[PDB]
């Protein structure tokens, strides 16, 4: 063990949609799945970044080979004045924060690979394939395909129409069986399934997470390096309506990040209201929240303790001289 | 000699339009002009190809450094099934026919350079600049810019929007001061003058020939290798209306190809109608044609003799075993 059925469950739990189940099962009967996930390197990640990271951890725990693609070429093109280093210092900050996050979750990293787009997206073979793609991709499909995902400008750039085919070719050049992302990427993924065969390449399996509401919703966001006192204050302002299970950023963070750690979640609650309870199925926590026997305040306190456990080793790592230095440069 | 004024006259005679006269004169006060001209390598050239070749000959005679860019990458992308070799055999046919044409005109070739697009259009620096261009070129300007020139399809390809910026970057990567082409390329040329500075590169001088009506007008066309008997028959079917000087493919071929050889043209005419006459100014031939004292038949006979003089060494070169072989392969 784990068996092919167990691997399939770990790979696909919590996803909104799977494209390519037939090929996914054929691969898992024989060998480990190869998957990539792309990240931008521009913003400053906050605790929402744990939602894709929780699936990356699942893939690693299932035995998959996981490549994380850092989009540095794209980052430079959306801010060409944005000085050289600063872009690659931010790539380096993202690489170090992802490693720390996965170490905190607690998964084996031997099969995790980090690649930068510029490592190969300017190579002659890849560029020739981009030209081939431009000679079969209609201008329509590229906008259609990119109908969301591409930031929407008034005088839109050519760059926008190139994005979908570059993402498709990354599947082939990273030599993976599958790409993971969000359901908001669905039209990019179906574009890749249509047009890779035109170039003689295989369509890939596509794994799509839901768009998970933010924890604070339901700067102002909890940064991965925020200290305990600010985690505490920001979570106490989090929206969390009593009995609301359908649209609740606190429950969503438990479903997608905290419950999966050990397939359980501890609610901290005063003895007066029943004392602590350990849930072994998310649906059971949902039922009690909908019944209003788990109060929002207690839900938030329960998330605060578990989240601070996840953040503690990351904050400690980033307070060493070498990473404290990097964080300041990447984000003056 | 020749002086800067003489070079300017040879470079710009017969053009429809010059963009960049100020920079052109500044360069010719100091050094030789560097110019490129691009050619496709797909069709089978016919005698109309002498119209751009006559300007290439002028540039060489003026002392310019001339680069001819063979668009082989573009040729492959518009026919990817179109087998490898066959595309490059056609590049080789075009290289050999241009050399023979210029040798027949009689110009020095020391400063003529042949480059294939694939020699550099897949290089990392060039590709990065293509991505930079895509991040400043609006999708509008590229279609606007490409409003003619790009073959017009119903479900148009992305490839079409890339063409104008690739042509612009060729100016920089070929390290020229100027690009020559047809007036039908004007919107591509003004695109290059707008967007090269965005990348930190200089705008170029642009030299534009008119769109010259075909000789036969005014397969069915005279191929550069057609034998004398077929030249004769095809020219006798050429349209050439008596007294018509404004739209006359026979007069246009004389203006753009034959008169420039020695800045004269001999009309062959029977003694009954005045005998032969040597014109030293095209306007003088135009006046006599408009006066109907040069008959269409005599105009055509005069072109037949001069054209067969131009074609004779080309036909002889292409009848050697090595070039006869190449012609058949390039065009089964």
């Amino acid at each position: 063990a784990p068996s092919p059925e167990e691997k399939l469950h770990l790979i696909t739990r919590n996803l909104q949609e799977v494209l390519g189940e037939e090929k996914l099962k054929e691969i898992l009967k024989e060998r480990e799945l190869k998957i990539y996930w792309g990240t931008a390197t521009t913003g400053k990640p906050h605790v929402a970044y744990f939602v894709p990271m929780s699936k990356i951890a699942d893939f690693l725990k299932a035995g998959c080979e996981v490549t994380i693609l850092f989009a540095d070429l794209h980052a430079y093109l959306d801010n060409m004045k944005a000085p050289w280093e600063l872009l690659e210092l931010r790539v380096s900050y993202y690489e170090n924060v992802i490693k720390a996050m996965l170490e905190s979750i607690g998964v084996p990293l031997e099969k995790l690979k980090f690649i930068k787009g510029t490592d190969y997206q300017l190579s002659k073979e890849y560029t020739l394939d981009v030209y081939r793609l431009s000679s079969v991709v209609t201008q329509h499909d590229s906008k259609k395909a990119g109908a969301e995902v591409v930031k929407q400008v008034e005088h839109p750039l050519l760059s926008g129409l190139l994005y979908p085919g570059l993402q498709a070719l990354d599947e082939e050049y990273l030599k993976v069986d599958a790409q993971f992302g969000g359901i908001d990427q669905r039209k990019i993924f179906t574009f890749a399934e249509k047009y890779l065969p035109a170039l003689g390449y295989s369509k890939r399996v596509h794994l799509m997470n839901p768009m998970v509401p933010g924890l604070t919703g339901s700067e102002s966001k909890i940064d991965l390096l925020d200290r305990k006192e600010d985690v505490k204050k920001k979570l106490k302002k989090a929206f969390c309506e009593p009995g609301n299970v359908e649209n609740n950023g606190v429950l969503s963070f438990i479903k997608h990040v905290l419950f999966p750690l050990k397939s359980e979640f501890v609610i901290l609650r005063d003895e007066k209201w029943g004392g602590n309870k350990t849930y072994t199925a998310y649906v059971d926590l949902e039922k009690d929240f909908a019944a209003e026997v788990v109060h929002p305040g207690d839900l938030k306190n329960s998330v605060e303790v578990a989240l601070n456990k996840l953040l503690d080793p990351i904050r400690e790592k980033f307070n060493t001289p070498a990473l404290k230095k990097l964080a300041s440069a990447a984000y003056p």
